């Protein structure tokens, strides 16, 4: 199996989520903070910069078998993106075991 | 090393800790948010479907030894059932290296 | 690549990020609560021992080629520590695939 984190704009996240729904896909949901090229404004405050505005992230983790990894990577991509900074990452880390909690 | 991640009821978090503790595991929780089988409210608002209620789950983010992750992820597994819907996921990932901050 | 994932106690994160810049690294930021060593306050309350404090934590994750990842690691351990308890723990993990969301 594969987890795909995605981190992606937030207005874009029902967009993934029905590319998901689309394939077949549950999905857990973060609220993160992002830096990169993308900046915040920051003031000084004791001698450090402090960031004063901030650039608010939703962090998409969804666990999928590795015959459907490829597809899920793609929709998330296409359905995440906009072609203006910010965008975002899809980063792709294998699962060595996974369970059914309300099973086992 | 393994990096166990559970995404369960958050009523559960303290009696999974318990089961950690017992097994001689520290740990990192965060809270998310639950899309799956169980569902919110929703709500139409302009061209979109708005989800009006939601489901908080707690994230259990805890990097153990090969040696006691398959015990780990069953006393997660056991400590977070109810066996109703909305249990959730744990996911164990393989740890290429971890370090402890305060010594190095 | 490599997601490296550091649980840092939250005023180091600016020094950690500058150790970032300094190597030419964009990152994504979480807040957490952690438990470990140091612990907070409870109180008990209907057959339960309540955390009525608990310990902020910054979790940084950053995805990195192979070829800086140890150089990596090694700043932010250096730039998250103080020497103290509570220092937090860095956790790399293998990225099967990444994708630039902007570009595809
Ligand atoms: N190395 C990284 N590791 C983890 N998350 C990152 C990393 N680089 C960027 N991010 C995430 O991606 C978000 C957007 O990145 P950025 O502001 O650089 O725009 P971008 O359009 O993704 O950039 P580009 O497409 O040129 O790489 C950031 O706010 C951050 O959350
Ligand atoms: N593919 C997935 N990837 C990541 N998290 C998931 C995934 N599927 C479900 N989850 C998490 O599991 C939580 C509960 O899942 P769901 O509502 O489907 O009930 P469940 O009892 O776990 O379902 P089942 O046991 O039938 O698989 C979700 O709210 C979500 O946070
Ligand atoms: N097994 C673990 N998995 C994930 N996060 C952990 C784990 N153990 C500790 N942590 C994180 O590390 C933070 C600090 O750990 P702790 O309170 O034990 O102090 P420490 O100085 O890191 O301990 P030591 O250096 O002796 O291992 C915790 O609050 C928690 O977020």
């Amino acid at each position: 199996m594969k987890l795909v984190m995605a981190i992606i704009k937030p207005f874009k996240l029902d967009e993934v989520r029905e590319a998901l729904t689309s394939l077949g896909i549950g999905l857990t949901v973060s609220e993160v903070k992002g830096f990169g090229r993308q900046k915040g404004q920051t003031e000084i405050y004791r001698g450090a910069e402090y960031s004063v505005s901030f650039l608010p992230k939703v962090k998409v983790e969804v666990a999928v078998s590795d015959d459907q990894y490829e597809q899920v990577v793609e929709a998330i991509q296409k359905a995440a993106n906009t072609g203006r900074i910010g965008d975002g990452k899809i980063f792709v880390l294998d699962i060595a075991q996974a369970v059914r909690i309300r099973t086992g």
